[PDB]
């Protein structure tokens, strides 16, 4: 109730809107760790992976959002 369409968005974001990234990231934090959370430096680290456009700044306004 939730998946749909591919997974294949690497180059750059799908435009996505910035809710959407918001869902993302909390997504992400769907299945932490505590000795290894996806705290706004993960999440924002996870960016670096070349996906998503984020940052520290970014994910700070984020995590507040959610954390």
């Amino acid at each position: 109730t939730y998946s749909l369409r591919t997974f294949f968005v690497r180059e750059s974001a799908e435009g996505l809107t910035q809710g959407e990234l918001m869902k993302l990231i909390k997504e992400i934090v769907e299945n932490e760790d505590k000795r290894k959370p996806y705290s706004d430096q993960e999440i924002a680290n996870i960016l670096k992976e070349k996906g998503f456009k984020v940052a520290r700044r970014t994910v700070a306004k984020y995590r507040e959002m959610l954390g």
